[PDB]
């Protein structure tokens, strides 16, 4: 009942706070009392409460310097306390403001905190700053110290001392520090650092009743630019902890011997002031991966830091937030148990993580009222934070090049009114998106796909095949381990190319809530290629942390085929370095854990048999070419987002059009619409000749013919149709279906006595 | 008596092996069924664990956890019920109810979270 929400206040007293009169009277607040306020940073400050019946309920009303003052904006919720212990100060030490004072002559203590001071018992705490106003000029004083030396109320008889350094504008901008509001993206990875760090070190003493040892490595791994490094500061300054930051390359810059010192002296002041955070920024650097191990001084550095993380203990109150780009590329001795236990993932922000990353960058600037930040967020996919804060100051450049021909660039001075009206528009962002480049693009992307089922046309002999293998198993598995026999973890998908296999994939994940990992063959065939084979086990780890998934292993075929699978790529069978390893992980699969995982192949005849084996992937799953009902569910969801003419209905056209795969669907429709466009495009050739035949001609209010998709276009599209798939290659794949089939004899002979 | 430690014999310099020096080799290989149950009775024993805690589940669930594994898991289950405890416990307040302090114990639903995590 005590935390509310800040907001604007009538009143621009700077001592002077506004609450709800029923608000105060639950807290049994009267007016003109001083009241303890509560903001972020563990941050507080008095005020004097005054009631403000025109202020919301939920709501406390304070002005800019209070804000500043609890460290919090508007829509922030800060606590209101009872401070009936404010004792009229004795002594109060204020200081200026370094740019402030210029050109005031005399004593400012006089001039400004004297009146501002003397009868209006105007509460002061610690660190506090607020704007006086005085002799047409308003100076900013930050108060040093009061007598009870946490706050006072200054009184006509307290002595107000201001004989002391200005204090300067550009450190004081500082106390705007970092807060949970100035991050993310990162919700859920946001929860976790904040309970894993903050619970020990603010309330030890659950960790201490329950007898459990709070962990001391954390390691952030993600892409670069991310954010990673704000998280840390944002937790340990919420805390109310004392953080200090290690950069990797300043320590490994640092002459031999000194780094070392450097290192020692960081924990050694960091165990002084526990609370503590620590921050090995690019930890990649001080402690690389033992590719090769070159030279002693590296070697010193790493064993340093190894016996430095091992010597901490858990009563020192020290926690170790490292930084990298992936696990993999730091030393595995750091990742052993007591060093380095619990790692966290600082992925690619979602969709929901984008918009929050351009409020947040975008919220100092002059946005324009057509912004349309949720259209960029949505054509953003793989765009780190960094990467949308380079969007935002392209697009404010491009502004300025519009704003150019205006400013002349000779000119020392250029006018205010300009200034004031420059501002960021849509299609600005437009341009910069179009000219900047994503920094993530081959990183495995893992979300909820919005396919569903509607988007998948009948198929309902599938449909059910395949939420019985998967729906189940991850939306009532307690009743599976009721029953307690073994649910599938696997299935292969094998039937024509373009047929939906992946939006089929896609939609059972969405149904189950869980998350969707698209592999492709070349990826994993290049990374072979590359050496770096490693990234197998990584999307299978990646794949395991993120449980419930779906692990879609798109073209198995294509690794076979390379190989050789059944045509006789070389002169054996197909598997090789990364299909052994994919059996390996296979096998090493945790029964219990729910990662399903989908192959799709468009050749069963060269898929190696030891990939079909019980245990890995067996279910068998034929995907046939869409039907009638199937084909017009294709139609209508690619021409779904097109209008088309009256004239068109598309069930029609799929009625008849048996045998043609949804590519084929996919490229009607494109050509009908370019044939409509080539259309659109020659009527307004022929107005714009018209027009020049009679350019004084006024355009009379003619309505525009709707330009609209014709069953004329739709004709001439077809008339370029391509059916990809032949009644041979049907014919294959019902071959092996009846290889599979086998199916016969007791379908009804079996009866009980 | 020199006893060293590696993770595996050939990672050692084979001058070391050799006859004088170091002799007698032993395997202190991944705990069994038995060796896990022992290893999550012995960290769990100073824990404030609940009346239906089933252990021998854990441990039959727990293939290829060696004992720091184990340690690991009985910290995120105490991590979960902390989590499970949250809501009651208000963070701003520098001082926490005691009742709710020894009102706390792990439960084997969290054990379960804490293995799957």
């Amino acid at each position: 009942p005590n935390r509310l929400v800040v907001d604007e206040a009538i009143n621009d007293d700077n001592s002077v706070v506004s609450l709800h009169p029923a608000t105060m009277e639950k807290l049994q607040l009267f007016r003109g009392d001083t009241i303890l306020i509560k903001g972020k940073k563990r941050k507080d400050t008095v005020c004097i409460a005054l009631a403000d019946e025109t202020c919301e309920e939920p709501k406390i009303r304070m002005n800019k310097v209070v804000r500043s003052n609890l460290r919090v904006r508007l829509g922030d919720v800060i606590s209101v306390h009872q401070c009936p212990d404010v004792k009229y100060g004795k002594r109060v030490h204020i200081l200026p403001v370094d740019d402030t004072v210029e050109g005031v002559t005399g004593n400012l203590f006089d001039a400004y905190l004297k009146p501002y001071f003397l009868e209006a018992y105007r509460p002061v705490r610690k660190g506090d700053l607020f704007l006086v106003r005085g002799g047409m000029r308003s100076v900013e004083f930050k108060v040093i110290e009061t007598d009870p030396a946490e706050y006072c109320v200054v009184a006509p008889d307290t002595e107000i001392f201001c004989e002391g350094e200005p204090v300067k504008r550009e450190d004081e901008e500082r106390l705007d520090d970092v807060g949970y509001d100035d991050v993310g993206g990162v919700r859920k990875q946001m929860a976790q650092i904040r309970e894993l760090v903050e619970l020990p070190l603010r309330h030890p003493q659950l960790f201490k009743s329950i007898g459990v040892k709070p962990p001391k490595g954390i390691l952030l791994y993600g892409p670069p630019g991310s954010g990673k490094t704000l998280i840390a500061r944002a937790v340990a300054n919420e805390t109310g902890a004392f953080f200090f930051c290690i950069n990797g390359p300043e320590i490994m810059s640092k002459l031999a011997g000194e780094s070392e010192s450097n290192l020692r002296k960081a924990f050694e002041e960091a165990e002084k002031n526990a609370p503590s955070i620590i921050f090995i920024d690019e930890i990649d650097s001080i402690a690389p991966k033992r590719e090769k191990t070159n030279g002693e001084v590296e070697r010193r550095i790493v064993s340093q830091l190894l016996t430095l993380m091992d010597g901490l203990k858990s009563r020192a109150h020290v926690i170790v937030m490292g930084a990298t780009n992936r696990p993999n590329s730091i030393d595995p001795a750091l990742r052993r148990f007591g060093r380095f236990d619990r790692e966290i993932d600082i992925g690619v922000p979602d969709e929901i993580g984008r918009l929050e990353v351009l409020r947040i960058h975008t919220k100092n600037m002059k946005l324009a009222e057509d912004v349309d930040l949720e259209r960029i967020s949505k054509d953003t996919h793989g765009y780190v934070g960094a990467d949308l804060a380079a969007l935002c100051t392209e697009a404010a450049l491009q502004c300025i090049r519009e704003k150019m021909d205006v400013i002349d660039l000779e000119d020392d001075s250029i006018d205010a009114e300009i200034l004031n009206s420059m501002a960021v528009t849509n299609e600005h962002f437009h341009t910069a998106l179009g000219n900047s480049n994503p920094s993530a693009l081959r990183e495995t992307v893992v979300e909820v796909p919005n396919v569903s089922w509607n988007d998948i046309g009948g198929l309902e002999n599938v449909k059910r095949e395949l939420q019985e293998t998967v729906q189940y198993p991850v939306e009532h598995p307690e009743k599976f381990e009721k029953f307690g026999m073994s649910p599938s973890k696997g299935v292969l998908f094998y039937g024509p190319p373009g047929c939906g296999k992946t939006l089929l994939a896609k939609a059972i994940a969405n149904e189950c809530q869980a998350n969707f990992i698209s592999v492709k063959g070349p990826e994993l065939l290049t990374m072979w290629f590359g050496e770096s084979e490693a990234n197998v086990r990584e999307i299978f780890d990646k794949a395991r942390q993120s449980a419930p998934c779906v692990l879609f292993f798109d073209e198995l075929d294509s690794i076979a085929t390379q190989r050789g699978g059944g045509s006789g790529g070389d002169g054996g069978g197909a598997a090789d370095r990364v299909l052994n390893q994919l059996l390996t992980e296979m096998d090493g699969m945790n029964a219990k854990k729910t990662v399903f995982i989908i192959g799709a192949t468009n050749r069963p005849d060269i898929i190696d048999s030891a990939l079909l084996r019980p245990g890995r992937l067996d279910q068998l799953i034929y995907i046939p070419l869409p039907d009638e009902d199937s084909r017009l569910n294709i139609f209508k969801a690619a021409l779904r987002k097109s209008p088309i003419a009256k004239d068109v209905d598309i069930g029609a056209l799929a009625k008849y059009t048996q045998g043609f795969s949804g590519a084929d669907i996919t490229e009607i429709c494109q050509r009908a619409c370019k044939y409509a466009i080539r259309e659109n495009i020659e009527k307004d050739i022929e107005k714009e000749k018209r027009r020049s035949e009679n350019p004084e001609a006024m355009e009379e209010d003619g309505v525009d013919e709707v330009s609209e998709i014709k069953a004329a276009h739709f004709e001439e599209s077809m008339k370029y149709a391509r059916r990809s798939v032949s009644d041979a290659d049907i014919r294959k794949y019902q071959a092996f279906a009846q290889t599979l089939q086998q199916s016969r004899g007791f379908g009804s002979e079996f009866r009980f006595e």
